[PDB]
């Protein structure tokens, strides 16, 4: 349906073209810059407009209506990205009110390892039921990127318009537990410098998740419910829909799942 403008979805990336014109109407706060993989997705304005797209513009959005965080996780955008960098990054978008951060990017590791201060970050929006949604990487493999393993964060993978896992996306075990699969396979989303295009990619599906939990958030409080991120986040996981047949593709590369989202929205009026 529609999002909420005190529902806060925070978008964590490199530069984001905010004067693109499908932005035009949206509800977005830039928090200044301070002082195979990589933390940004290289796709900010994109990422961010599959989210707050304007319904008559180039890109319609999944939650136009909800308010955008644009949190930059850089302060040299052609400086590689470090883990305190990410870190102080969702601490910042946390103390900035964010009900969902979205981080399109990731690095791959060993079995889902991660410095401390990016451990603290997580479990910070843990403590404070912060949603944290993050790409499973597009490495092909028994594989796991760093944000989307860790506890409590929704990491998600990308399908193809058919509903099948696409080849590149990463099916490390801890994905089968608190991964889903979304669309992403040709989404739609804005260039910088105006125009739009489609792409491939875990970054892409990523922001689908995020504006779904939006929208998820969004109907709680029409229903006079307090918003319940991490609740959001277990309707997500138990709606998620079983591949069809493992003759063609396998059981793991499902994760815990494909999103669901009139599932989800079912389970959130505690039905069947």
């Amino acid at each position: 349906l529609k999002g909420d403008h005190n529902i806060r979805v925070a978008i964590l990336d490199g530069p984001v073209d905010i004067a693109h014109p499908c932005f035009q109407g949206a509800d977005l706060t830039v928090l200044p810059t301070l002082a195979s993989d990589g933390f940004m997705s290289a796709h900010g304005t994109h990422v961010a407009s599959i989210i707050f797209g304007q319904p008559e513009t180039s890109v319609p959005g999944i939650a136009p209506q909800c308010r955008g965080l644009i949190v930059p996780i850089f302060s040299d955008d052609r400086r590689r990205i470090t883990q305190l960098d990410l870190a102080r990054g969702i601490e910042r978008a946390v103390n900035a009110g964010a009900h969902i951060i979205n981080i399109s990017g990731g690095e791959l590791t060993d079995f889902g390892e991660a410095d401390g201060w990016l451990e603290n970050a997580v479990s910070l929006c843990r403590q404070n039921n912060v949603l944290l949604v993050a790409a499973a990487g597009n490495n092909g493999c028994d594989c796991l990127h760093v944000p989307a393993a860790l506890p409590a964060v929704l990491a998600v993978g990308a399908m193809d318009d058919h509903g099948h896992p696409l080849d590149f996306s990463n099916w490390g075990s801890t994905y089968e537990q608190q991964g889903i699969l979304a669309p992403g396979e040709d989404i739609l989303g804005a260039k910088p410098g105006g125009g739009t295009e489609r792409l491939s990619g875990t970054s892409f599906a990523t922001p689908i998740v995020s504006g779904v939990a939006a929208l998820l958030l969004s109907e709680q409080v029409r229903r006079g419910e307090t918003p319940d991120p991490q609740k959001v986040r277990q309707l997500l996981l138990q709606s998620a829909l079983p591949c069809d047949d493992d003759a063609p593709e396998q059981a793991r590369r499902c994760l815990a799942g494909r999103l669901n989202v009139s599932g989800a929205f079912t389970l959130l009026k505690g039905g069947n």
